[PDB]
């Protein structure tokens, strides 16, 4: 009875302005500090560990939800780096050959001039969610972290293809739940924001 | 703007045993009635059409979200038939050569022989659902139906591959919803059931 929730972090101004937001250690705007707490109460510590980022977005919106629970960081939590799209819209990477093939799947889905792709990140990020789930098996464990890092994971997770990323959208707050069949993992909800009004 | 909600309806007594659960029209328990009073309540009419399968079980629960709105008849919503699966428990299913194939992935995944897999259903139920999409464009459409049906149609929506169907779990009420970009279904919400108290 291991059960996997994964957290996307609350709002932030750059998220509002449709900005990627990789390293870039925004903060939580007001309204961000509110689904923060209000994604605290439907969990009401419903949880036997709580693991979070390190960039004060997320950390700030675990320690909401932990109460009194220490709140572990995970380096490899961080979000995935972005590169040369860091600030970027969308809008603004039309005609970048690295963009055309994010969307297209070619090479993996690239990040950028990273060196590092959907397909990359979905193993690598996979793996970890996996180790931590061993290290802490029947337990119900919360992972705040970020929306290209949570998706990636629900990828590698299930074993979806690279290209699947973009047919998922995952909102502040939105909570990724996952148990285990037998060794497999079983997505059990995903982007849940009913606790946002 | 068009947004496609999919709602499974209230538990069964069937439900509660794992006895798989098509063409027999079997009714809401207490609890089962609840839980639609709960969605309901969650909803709070913010939709603009809402469909039903014809099964009792739906209409119910799809009556008493619609409050004062008209539920409509869908007679494709119907919960997918499982033949002679019908009325057992996956237990029992243990040595047939079809649910053997249904986990393995053979010929699409067969339902007992009733002659279709999950691969016919998901592109067929998405193929109606996408065509009253067209139909109710720049609208928030509702529609109350069954377990293995709208978990086919997210594998049509999302176009994965039947083995795919495993990896989700879907609960009474839960709440699945979708968006085009630009025209293409992306999941922004599964299995949602924090109305559940």
């Amino acid at each position: 009875m291991t059960k996997l929730i994964l957290i996307r972090h609350g709002e932030t101004e750059w998220n509002l302005l449709g900005k990627i937001q990789g390293c870039t250690d925004i903060e939580l705007t007001p309204n961000g500090i509110q689904q923060a707490n209000e994604v605290a109460q439907q969990i009401k510590g419903n949880f036997d560990i709580i693991y979070s980022s390190p960039l004060h977005r997320a950390l700030i919106t675990a320690q909401k939800i932990a109460g009194d629970k220490e709140v572990h960081l995970i380096e490899g939590m961080k979000e995935i780096p972005f590169g040369t799209w860091e600030g970027h819209t969308f809008e603004e990477l039309n005609g970048d050959i690295n963009y055309k093939k994010f969307l297209s799947g070619e090479d993996g889905c690239p990040f950028d001039s990273t060196g590092m792709s959907i397909a990359s990140w979905s193993k690598k990020n996979a793996q970890l969610l996996l180790d931590l789930c061993k290290q802490n098996e029947n337990k119900t464990i919360v992972c705040v972290s970020h929306g290209a890092w949570i998706k990636t994971s629900i990828l590698g997770l299930l074993e979806m293809e690279p290209t699947m990323y973009h047919k998922f959208q995952l909102g502040n707050t939105g909570i990724t739940t996952f148990i285990f069949r037998h060794g497999h993992p079983v997505l059990t909800s995903f982007n849940s924001t009913q606790h946002l009004l």
